[PDB]
Formats: C-alpha cells, sequence, structure tokens
C-alpha cells in the first residue's frame, strides 16, 4: 500500500519526491507524457499523480482522458499513481461510475478534491469512497498553507480539514509555497489539532515568464517581491527564468529538508522535466524532443506540456472578471453585430465606450495588448472597424537584435524572426470574399478557414506545423518559439467558438435580442487564420484584406 | 527456419518485402535505429538484415556494432535478422569467435560475403560454417544481375556463383538493378544453370542526390540517362528527388511483381524509413525526429541515417584513385611542410603544379569543390598559403531565395541562410596564437580545437550541435541541413588524421624525409573548427586568421 510504504520509509528516515503530471491536450502529447513517465522514472520517484480536470471530460475513455493517462502509467510504467476526483456539480452515480471504472483500471489511490463550479466538500467524497468501496483506495487531500481563498479564516479552515481528515485520507497535499517558514507555521498549527497524517510540502518551480505571470494574479500566495524584481529585467529570457527558479526551489528544498518535518516533497512538474530534474539532482535525491517551453497554445502541439497555462486547475479562472462589468463594457444590449465591431475596435484603440466604460478584455485574449501590436495598430483599428473581427496577430520581422525591448527574446546576441499573421472572425460572406481574393497569394499566405459546424477549408499541409518565429542564437539550434499547427488550431476552434455563448452571450437574456444576435454571429461567423511566409518584405495581409473588402463591398 | 517459412510462403503465393539497415556511427543513432526497427516491424517485413561494415570494427561490443545491432533486433525487437559476414583479411579464430558469439547472442541468419581487401572467397566462408556450425545457420549469398565488377566474365561469374550456392546457402539476394529486364536475364541465366535456391532482387530507393551522385560513379551499374537528366534540374530539391526515386521503385517493383518469379523484395532503407513505406504502401504490401536527409557527416548526428555515404559498403573505396597519381599530384617527395602548404593551396587555385600535374584531390574532400567556395576563393588562398589547411568552408549568407543557382535549395520560394565556418588544420604554434586571438571574438565566435592525442579545447555548449545552414519555407518547420556538433566533430578527427598517415604517408616509404614531415604533421598539427555567428555582418573569420597570423609572425 501507498501509506504502508510512506511509514516504512519515514521510519528509516528516507527522504522521496513525487510529481504532478496533467492530460495532454493532444495524443501524440500522451504518448509524449509516457515516454517522460518511463525517462522521469529513473530518479525514483515514491508515486506520479495526474490533474483531473473538470473542464476537459476527465471521466472519459479517450486517451487524453486523466483517467487513463494514470492507468497507463500504473499498468504499463508501474509507476504509484493517485488520481485526483472532483465533486462540484456531479452526480452521485457518475462518482459511483468512475471509482467502479478506476478500481477495475487498477487506479489504487484516490486523490479527493472538491473543485471549483450530491456533493458540496471534499468530506463528502471521502466519506463516499469510505463508505462504499472500503479500504482499498488511498485518499490524500489538499491542505494550504496559508488557508483556503474562500475559507472564513484560517482556523475554521483548519478545522474543516481537521474534519475531513478525521473521516477518511492518509496524508495532507500542500498547495505550492514560496518561505518555509509557512509551512513550518502550517505543520505546527496542524500538530496542535493533532493532525497525525503525514504532510507533503508541494514544490512548484518557476518554468518561464508564463508561470510567474499567471502566478502573481493569485493574491493569497503574496508572491516576494524579490522574485518579480529580479526576473524583470531577465523576462523575455525564459532560460533564466528556468534557471533562477531552480536556484529558488533548491534553497527552499534543502531549508525545509534541514528540518526533518518533511516526509517528502511534491513537485509540481507541468510536464516539463528539466527543472524538476536538475533541482533533484542539486538535492541529491535523485536516483540516478526537449520541447520545455510551451509558449501557450501556439508552441509545438505535440509537446506534453503544451497548453494555456490558465487552463491548468492552479489559474483555472482565478481572474473572476465580474459579469455586471463585462456587461457594462462591452454593452448593455446589442441593436446590430455594428455593436459587436464597435467593442472589437475599442479593446485596441483605447478610448472609452459612448458610456465611458473602456473595454478593457475580451472572451479570447485576457492578457494586455502586447507592445508589438503598436506596429499594427492603425491597420487593427482599419479591419476591426470593417468586421474582420480579430483576436490575435504579429508583424513580420526581418533579423533583430534578440536584445530589442519590443520583440526581441531568449539568448542575447541572437537574431529574432517572425511572420505576419492574423487570427480574426469574420462573416460567411466575407469568408467567402476572402476565399476568392487569396487566389492570387496563394503561394506567399497560408490560410485556415474553419466554420462551428466543423467544415475547415485550408491550404497549408494537413499536419506539417508552420514556423512562424524563430532565433539564431550563438551556438545553438534554431528556437522555435511559436508555430501555426493544423492540429492545434482545428480543436482550438471549440474554445473560440464556445467563448462567444459562454462569456457574451450568457450576459444576455434567452429571448433577448441581444442574445439572438451572438447566436447568429455564434453558429455563421467563421474563424480564419492567416500567415505571411514572405517576412523579408511588407506585410501584405493588409493590402489581401483591403482587396477581400473591395470584392465584397 | 527462415527459409521454411519463405518457402511455405512461395507455394501460397504470398510476396513479401525485406529492409536493410547499416549500424549508426552514434550511440543514439543506435537508439533511433532500433524505433525504426519497432514502427518499421508494423509493416510485417519477412526479414531485416544488418550491414557487416569491416571498417568500423563490425565484430566487437560497443553498441555500433553491427553484430549487437542484429542481436537488439531479433532479442528485444523479434524481427528475423541477418547478419552479413565478410572474409577479406580475416583469420580463422576470428570468424570462428564471431559465430560462436553470434550463436550465443542467438544471431540465426548469417550471410556470407568476401568483402573488400585463410578464406579468399565467400565460399570458404559458407563452407567453414556449414563445417562447423552444421546446419544451423541460413545462409544466403550476393549475387550479381550484370556481373561482379572484378569477375572475368559474366559466365564465370554465373559458374562461380553456382559453385557457391551448391557448397551452401539458402537463397541469393541481387544487387540493385535499375530495370527488371536485366534480373529477367539473370534469373533465367541461373535456371539454366538449375539454381534452385530463390532469388530475391534488391531495390534501391534514390534518396536524395547524395546518393545518385554516388551511384553514378559506379560504372557497371550504368544509371539511365533518363534518371540524371530529370533529377539535374531538380537536384538542389532533394525531396523531388525522393518522390522521383518513389515513383521509379514503384514502376520498377509493379513491373517486377507482375511476373510471379520475384518471391519478395530487398529495400535498402540507408535508415530512413518515409521513402520505402510510401513504395510500399503503393504496391500495397505494407500489412498496416523524422531525419529523413542525413547530409553527411554534417547533418544531425542522433539520426540513425547519419553518416557519409562514401562508408556504405556499395560506395567504399569504389573511386580507385590510383597510388601513382596520387604521388605525382601531391609531390614524389616533400622537402618542407611548404610542400603540404603549396599542395593545400594547389587544390582550390587549380593551377598546374610544377611538374604540371594539377592537384584535383585531397586525402579529405574527393567531390570537386563547390561553386559556393568562388565566394572565398581569395581568402582560402591566403589562409592555406599562410599554414592554415583548409579542408572545409562556407562563406556567410542572409536571406536568399531558394532558387538562387549558387547557394539555394530546398522547395522552391523559401529563404536560406548560413553561417560563416573554417576547417582546418594548423601548427601547435599557430594553435596557441588562434587560441589566444579569439578571446576577442569569444561572444559572436564558436570554435573547436583538437589533437589526435584527444586533447579538446571548446568554447561551444558540451553537447548542444551549433546550427549553421537553415532555411524558411512556406507551411513548413525551419529546416536545418548542416549541423557543427561536437559529437559529430569528436570523433571525425579520429578519420581526417588518420588520413594523413594512410593516404598520403603510404605513398612515401618508411625510411624516407616525406615520411618523417607527414608523420611530425600527424602528430603535431591541431583538427580545428571555427563558425561565426553574426551572420548578417561581414565574415570576420578572415579578420581573426589575419590577427592570429600577426600576433604569431
Ligand atoms: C495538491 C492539490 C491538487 C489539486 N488538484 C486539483 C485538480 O486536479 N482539479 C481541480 O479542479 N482542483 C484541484 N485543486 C484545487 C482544489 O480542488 C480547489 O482549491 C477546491 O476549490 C478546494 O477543494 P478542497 O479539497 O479544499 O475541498 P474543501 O476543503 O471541501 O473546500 C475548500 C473550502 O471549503 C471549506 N470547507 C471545507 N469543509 C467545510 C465544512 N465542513 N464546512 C464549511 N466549510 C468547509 C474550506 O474552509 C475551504 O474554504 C488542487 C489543490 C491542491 C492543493
Ligand atoms: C546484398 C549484398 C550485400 C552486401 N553486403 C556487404 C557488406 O555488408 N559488407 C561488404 O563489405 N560488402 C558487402 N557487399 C559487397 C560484397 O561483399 C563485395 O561485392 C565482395 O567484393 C564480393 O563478395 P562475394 O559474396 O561476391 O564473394 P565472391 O563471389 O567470392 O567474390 C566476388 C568475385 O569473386 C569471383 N569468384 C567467386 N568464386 C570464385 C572462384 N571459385 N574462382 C574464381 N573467382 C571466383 C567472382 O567471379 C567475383 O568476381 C554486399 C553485396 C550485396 C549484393
Ligand atoms: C502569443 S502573441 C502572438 C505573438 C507571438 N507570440 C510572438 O512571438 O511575437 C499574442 C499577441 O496577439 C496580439 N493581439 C493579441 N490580441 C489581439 C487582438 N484582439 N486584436 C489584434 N491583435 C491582437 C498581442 O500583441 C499579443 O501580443
Ligand atoms: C512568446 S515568444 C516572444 C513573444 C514576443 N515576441 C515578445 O518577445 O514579447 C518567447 C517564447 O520563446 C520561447 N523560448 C523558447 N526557448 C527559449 C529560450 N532558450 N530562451 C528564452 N525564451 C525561449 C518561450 O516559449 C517563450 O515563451
Ligand atoms: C558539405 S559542404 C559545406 C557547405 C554546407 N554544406 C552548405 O549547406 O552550404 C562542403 C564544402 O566545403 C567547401 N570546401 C570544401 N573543401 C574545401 C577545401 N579543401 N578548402 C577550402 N574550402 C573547401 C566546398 O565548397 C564544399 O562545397
Ligand atoms: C547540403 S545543403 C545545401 C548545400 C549548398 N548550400 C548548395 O545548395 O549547393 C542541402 C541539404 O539540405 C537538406 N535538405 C534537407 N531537407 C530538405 C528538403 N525538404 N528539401 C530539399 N533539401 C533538403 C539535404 O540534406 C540536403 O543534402
Amino acid at each position: 500500500r501507498l501509506r504502508e510504504k510512506m511509514r516504512r520509509r519515514l521510519e528509516s528516515g528516507d527522504k522521496w519526491f513525487s510529481l504532478e503530471f496533467f492530460p495532454p491536450r493532444t495524443a501524440e502529447g500522451a504518448v509524449n507524457l509516457i515516454s517522460r513517465f518511463d525517462r522521469m522514472a529513473a530518479g525514483g520517484p515514491l508515486y506520479i499523480d495526474v490533474t483531473w480536470h473538470p473542464a476537459g471530460d476527465p471521466g472519459s475513455d479517450k486517451e487524453t482522458s486523466s483517467m487513463m493517462i494514470a492507468s497507463t502509467a500504473v499498468n504499463y510504467c508501474g509507476l504509484e499513481t493517485i488520481l485526483h476526483m472532483t465533486c462540484c456539480r456531479q452526480r452521485l452515480e457518475e462518482i459511483t461510475g468512475h471509482l467502479h471504472k478506476a478500481k477495475q483500471l487498477g487506479l489504487k489511490n484516490i486523490m479527493a478534491l472538491r473543485g471549483d463550479p450530491g456533493f458540496n466538500y471534499a468530506v463528502d467524497l471521502v466519506k463516499h469512497i469510505r463508505s462504499e468501496f472500503g479500504d482499498y483506495f488511498d485518499i490524500c487531500v489538499a491542505g494550504y498553507p496559508k488557508g483556503h481563498p474562500e475559507a472564513g479564516s484560517f482556523e475554521a479552515d483548519l478545522k474543516h480539514l481537521k474534519e475531513k481528515v478525521s473521516a477518511g485520507a492518509d496524508f495532507i497535499i500542500t498547495q505550492l509555497f514560496f518561505e518555509a517558514d509557512t509551512f513550518f507555521r502550517f505543520v505546527k498549527a496542524c500538530t496542535d489539532m493533532g493532525i497525525t497524517c503525514p504532510i507533503v510540502p508541494g514544490i512548484f518551480p518557476i518554468q518561464g515568464y508564463h508561470s510567474l505571470r499567471q502566478l502573481v494574479k493569485l493574491s493569497k500566495l503574496e508572491v516576494p517581491q524579490e522574485i518579480k524584481d529580479v526576473i524583470e529585467p531577465i523576462k523575455d529570457n525564459d532560460a533564466a527564468i528556468r534557471n533562477y527558479g531552480i536556484e529558488l526551489a533548491v534553497s527552499l528544498c534543502q531549508e525545509l529538508l534541514a528540518s526533518g518535518l518533511v516526509p517528502g516533497l511534491h513537485f509540481y512538474t507541468l510536464n516539463r522535466e528539466m527543472a524538476t530534474t536538475e533541482v533533484l539532482k542539486r538535492l541529491g535525491m535523485w536516483t540516478e524532443e526537449w520541447d520545455e517551453f510551451p509558449n501557450g497554445r501556439w508552441g509545438n502541439s505535440s509537446s506534453p506540456a503544451f497548453g494555456e497555462l490558465k487552463d491548468y486547475y492552479l489559474f483555472y479562472l482565478k481572474s473572476k472578471s465580474p459579469k455586471e462589468e463585462l456587461l457594462k463594457m462591452w454593452g448593455e444590449e446589442l441593436t446590430s453585430e455594428a455593436s459587436v465591431f464597435e467593442v472589437f475596435v475599442l479593446y485596441l484603440s483605447g478610448e472609452p465606450n459612448r458610456n465611458g466604460h473602456k473595454v478593457t478584455c475580451l472572451p479570447w485574449n485576457d492578457e494586455p495588448l502586447a507592445a508589438e501590436t503598436s506596429l499594427l495598430k492603425e491597420e487593427l483599428l482599419r479591419v476591426n472597424r470593417q468586421g474582420i473581427l480579430t483576436i490575435n496577430s504579429q508583424p513580420n520581422i526581418n533579423g533583430k537584435p534578440s536584445s530589442d525591448p519590443i520583440v526581441g527574446w531568449g539568448p542575447s546576441g541572437g537574431y529574432v524572426f517572425q511572420k505576419a499573421y492574423l487570427e480574426f472572425f469574420t462573416s460567411r460572406e466575407t469568408a467567402e470574399a476572402l476565399l476568392q481574393v487569396l487566389k492570387k497569394y496563394e503561394l506567399r499566405v497560408n490560410y485556415h478557414l474553419v466554420n462551428v459546424k466543423g467544415e475547415n477549408i485550408t491550404n497549408a499541409p494537413e499536419l506539417q506545423p508552420n514556423a512562424v518565429t524563430w532565433g539564431i542564437f550563438p551556438g545553438r539550434e534554431i528556437i522555435q518559439p511559436t508555430v501555426v499547427d493544423p492540429v492545434s488550431f482545428m480543436f482550438w476552434k471549440d474554445e473560440a467558438f464556445a467563448l462567444w455563448i459562454e462569456q457574451w452571450g450568457k450576459l444576455y437574456e434567452e429571448e433577448s435580442p441581444s442574445r439572438t444576435i451572438i447566436q447568429y454571429i455564434h453558429d455563421n461567423y467563421f474563424l480564419v487564420n492567416l500567415v505571411d511566409n514572405d517576412f523579408p518584405l511588407d506585410n501584405c495581409l493588409w493590402q489581401v484584406v483591403e482587396d477581400t473588402l473591395e470584392l465584397l463591398n
């Protein structure tokens, strides 16, 4: 049993580590994840666990399902695997079937959580598993060193934690923390209540700017000033960020293990090994494609680490974004699609709406408009004003020092290149006119068009990813941060279209004309993605759009 | 047994195919080869065979040894594996030990060859294996549809083939041919003699320009005019070459299998699957990193297909290069290293030697000096004249259409880039002066220096390959044809240094002063490799060399 070995390790004074992975968005991602499992197992982790993300039908039977990732790890790889579980908006028989399948599939360890929106708290699930399936499953539960964000207080949260662990459970996994002192405080507090189950500290290695930028938003974590200050100059050079994160992790882990109150370190891998492996090797616990820079939904899809961090349970919708402010931003009600066009335009121009409220966000892009779109702002306003609703773009760039404050990245002393591209929704009429016009730009312009119905039109290769950003650096291969890939793009459509009726539509009633307008847009508008391959020349995307309008109008 | 299944396939009218691989030069090459084996096995090849190359100690115990490649294929992969064998300059007990090990290792099939320079002909080996190891091993033998190059005639060669197959053997593998008619002629001729063992036709898919260029040299094969003519315009665009080769292979194989006299097709893979897989899928026999463009010793070392084609047994030293002409070219005798410098200079300038003979070749570079060195000829003459003996180089190039007749390659409508680099030998004194001078070019210049003793000095990353040539093409990832890699470079030194005393030294007697000069050079001269990373600027390699000379002189 897991608890048994953990106690037969604690009593011997052995220190162990564990690794947390999340189901890859894509099948070849699953294959690469399994390869990662095999390679990391040589370190001798006590157990791995697979995150349970409610959004992506976790209890399904596809090769992406967390269930099957865990099942493959435990059967084929032999690694101890804990399957996470959530309760929010789940019915009794669904949970029952899931646990039955897990029993059949051999998921001997179930990690019980509550998730986020016949079960309300995590205590209810632990109690369901203990009542029905007996003591087959080993149950651990989440603990929070500073207090769950929405708890009334840290003391009542500790009381509820006691209640949970007393019902069932076997050990507590503790959310990431930046200083060992707080974890010691938490351990002592639990000790006073007499929580006998071991508490395992969560270690989050900062790996690239994206992780930091997401993490800083989480208020209660209170990222120390030092980390932000040091990173900020380095911000562009992710590799340096990773090194600093490794240094921080080693320091924190050394301080923890110095005390001996820590049975073992729980590392959130984010499906990226090198960082965690280096940290473990520095501590010395390591027993003994290289895609480690996901670049959100743009980088290599086949990478197991592919995926926007905001989809990770830790940063899933924490940016509350109150619905009343969204309603006041994008207009209380819409008279016609012209209103939608206006909203898209203001998001880029920045002038206040007629009601005086600036449109600060859109359903798709949450992050602030980067400083590269200053080179496209006028043309973007042009296209958006004329019904071409851009949701992403970048200018074509020739060789430029990697130290350029606007467009530079990567190891200093390199040269960085970009291909112009344009992601935008359009009316079916505009889409067809765009298809006709492109015929004369076929050689130099790559385009993907897809409807919510799934109909897809593309001239790019069926499965070859079109490289769009790359850099030349001394003594190193060619880095390709940004990619346009039909596979990543094709399923991305489902998210992009869903956002129309999920984030914007819900703001309006079911019979309101605004809802009808949004539904019309969601049903008919195409999703389009254009790339200009002639990067050493002037950006023709403006010209092709202009001739599309001239043909249509 | 292999013969058994082949006959139980022939009698049923089943058609089968086989795949031939060669031991990769590098360990990760072996791993990738094993992956290729696993993936190709889904086609259901009857048997694979592993080439036996005498040069690279084939009967060794490293992970590159053909023996162990075969052993891993048969044990771990389960694929029927034939181990090739050679006789030239091998002793009785070495062969005996090799076969004993094979028996222990489970290499149930031994392919008996003669190789090239107590055994003289392949008949002696087949007879040794049949005498000592009984009928455990299944023996096939090479046959030649047009006649072995050095045979007296095709009829006496056929008689000797009969003799060989009568002693032992079980089937004949036939060297590549371009037209099925000749194979039919060979089959009929053998039939008249009553060769009862099945004859398996060798299929060579042309995959890239390098293969064609090597193959055309082999006279007896007599490459049809059509292939050369069609390829020549395409020559630069390898992918198109591969497509044409696939078409040719499909046509030839269809014509063969139409007759029914062919039990099965034997494909020389060259450790590259896509081409062979496509051909098989076209025929329909397929049961059901992507590095497929080796670029000789420059491309990705980890690729199983890495390696100069001239090392392949088929094109191993066929370019006789008579020793008397080498002696008359590079000087009958040498008075000092100045003579070597003169030879190196003339190789690039092209003026006739004082004796009137033009220096057409050097031990290292056999291929004619490409048309890109016209952009460096004056500086190359400078450096060579001043004791910097270049054996490779390329100019730094910014964006240039891929259709450029001089430097273009790859899919049309791309942009091609190059980093300047310089491979050259130097005196130890010049080497140290170069090391001192480089300190001020450390940021932009990457350098590797290594001696025959193995001492190595480098500022590049320990194992990261420095990319030196790349191209930007529509709707495609960044292609990296040419790489500078410490791993490939580090063992390459052994070949480069060995050539000094093997190809040049042997021309002079053991006590001759010329031999002493060549030995001095081979012992003391460093092997150097410089790369200029600032490709959008003027080539500084000339400047750094000039300041190296200024410091020294
Ligand atoms: C290691 C770890 C892994 C995680 N994995 C995932 C994952 O895979 N998927 C995912 O969606 N989320 C995951 N989370 C996040 C977690 O699911 C959310 O924080 C969730 O909202 C809280 O679940 P819980 O287990 O704390 O349940 P609970 O403790 O029941 O809920 C937390 C809140 O409920 C309160 N509470 C608990 N019991 C009572 C009670 N009896 N009366 C009143 N209030 C009570 C607590 O005070 C606290 O405010 C993970 C968190 C951690 C630390
Ligand atoms: C399918 C295939 C695979 C190969 N694999 C390899 C490999 O892994 N490594 C490698 O180094 N080479 C390889 N070769 C090349 C081969 O080893 C060379 O061509 C070699 O020089 C000839 O060997 P052989 O088997 O024909 O032996 P032999 O037939 O003994 O030698 C060929 C020559 O000997 C003559 N000869 C044969 N018997 C007699 C006799 N009794 N009296 C007089 N003359 C005789 C023939 O007429 C012919 O001219 C391969 C060739 C083929 C077709
Ligand atoms: C992931 S980036 C694409 C650029 C690419 N990653 C690179 O290496 O430069 C997202 C970019 O899309 C641009 N852009 C984002 N949202 C846009 C919108 N609604 N309309 C027009 N342009 C937008 C922003 O400049 C933002 O920096
Ligand atoms: C999104 S791009 C550049 C975006 C935009 N052009 C800018 O600089 O503001 C930067 C990406 O390059 C990738 N990157 C990849 N390898 C890197 C490396 N060795 N060093 C630094 N960044 C790297 C990371 O995914 C990283 O997110
Ligand atoms: C494999 S290429 C290197 C260029 C690279 N492959 C590219 O993509 O352009 C070999 C080149 O080395 C150059 N060069 C070769 N031998 C040389 C020699 N002895 N001295 C100076 N330059 C040489 C020739 O131009 C030849 O084309
Ligand atoms: C050696 S380089 C260019 C040499 C030199 N610059 C010239 O053009 O004469 C060409 C290499 O690019 C690689 N190449 C790789 N991928 C290719 C592709 N899709 N199409 C064409 N060539 C490719 C091949 O290894 C091929 O040998």
